[PDB]
């Protein structure tokens, strides 16, 4: 496999701006060599540009032909794939693909199934069966420590405004699998949608069971990666023993627990007389001190609770 080791050695190591006629002709050769055979190569080759356009006319078909079918390509490799699929100025090279990464999901494949759906996710994907192909896991529900493959994508998954039968099904059904065990994995349905609508009917119910998760890393990031999911605007109760178990572990160690257990909360209902005891307590440390933190603290820094804070 030479021309898989031998062209990114330029896409590792890429120049600019030098050559105006020659990095142009170096840029469609590594393109050149995607189009055929090679799984990998066909996965390789365009990658990077990502920055800058591709908009010749020959790396169009490179575009094209790996906008087309595009598998393949291969399961792993439809990983890059999936984001290959340029932006926007492609419109049928977009959505003539939606059924194929979607294919992965609608049909065996059990990862690519689980796999894709976390890739676009942004862009949309207004096909209907796609759509519905973001419409057809959420009854999956997710099993099977593939969490990550998929859980994660139902949120993103999801398009606007068509209609939310294909939306909320997740609070209605997603909201089924993260209560039971997988730990690490209630971020991955509850930390996602996030934009929008969280909290709902069930997903509100699990904003107890997604911050049940909280036992004081896991110990570190569930208590503030799960104030993410901490969202709008349902619950304010949680959102308490999520001031209690944010604040609980925080005044413990771990002043990386408030690097994200600061910047969440921020919204909201920290800053009470209680944290003008607690909060000022915990700014009257007031620390730690390091710098991105003491830009962190700034990066959160609030107001108008005293002149001292």
């Amino acid at each position: 496999v030479a021309a898989l080791r031998a062209c990114l050695i330029l896409t590792t190591q890429r120049e600019p701006k030098e050559m105006q006629k020659p990095q142009w002709y170096r840029h469609t050769f590594e393109e050149a060599e995607k189009g055929f055979d090679e799984t990998l190569a066909k996965e390789k080759g365009m990658n990077r540009d990502d920055r800058i356009h591709g908009a010749l006319l020959i790396l169009n078909e490179l575009v094209r032909i790996s906008s087309m079918e595009g598998e393949r390509l291969r399961e792993e490799m439809e990983e890059i794939t999936q984001q290959q699929l340029v932006h926007d100025k492609y419109c049928k090279d977009l959505m003539g693909f939606g059924t194929k990464p979607r294919h992965i999901t609608p049909f065996t494949s059990f990862q690519a199934v689980q796999p894709q759906q976390s890739n676009a996710l942004v862009g949309l994907l207004g096909y209907s069966s796609h759509q519905g192909l973001m419409g057809f896991g959420t009854s999956p529900s997710p099993a099977k420590s593939t969490l990550v493959e998929s859980r994660c994508c139902r949120d993103l998954m999801e398009e606007k405004f068509d209609q939310v039968c294909q939306w909320v099904l997740k609070c209605r059904n997603s909201k089924n699998s993260l209560i039971q065990m997988t730990i690490l994995n209630l971020l991955p349905r509850l930390a996602a949608f996030r934009p929008s609508a969280f909290t709902d009917t069930q997903y509100l119910q699990d904003t107890m069971n997604h911050v049940l998760s909280c036992v004081k890393v896991l110990y570190d990031l569930s208590r503030q990666i799960p104030q993410l999911k901490k969202d709008i605007q349902d619950g304010l109760l949680k959102m308490l023993s999520l001031v209690l178990m944010h604040k609980p572990l925080r005044h413990p160690g771990m002043p990386k627990g408030l690097a994200h257990q600061l910047a969440s909360p921020g919204l909201t209902t920290l800053p009470e007389a209680s944290d003008v005891g607690s909060i000022t307590l915990a700014l009257r440390t007031l620390g730690s001190f390091e710098f991105e933190g003491h830009s962190l603290t700034q990066f959160v820094r609030h107001c108008a609770d005293h002149f001292l804070n």
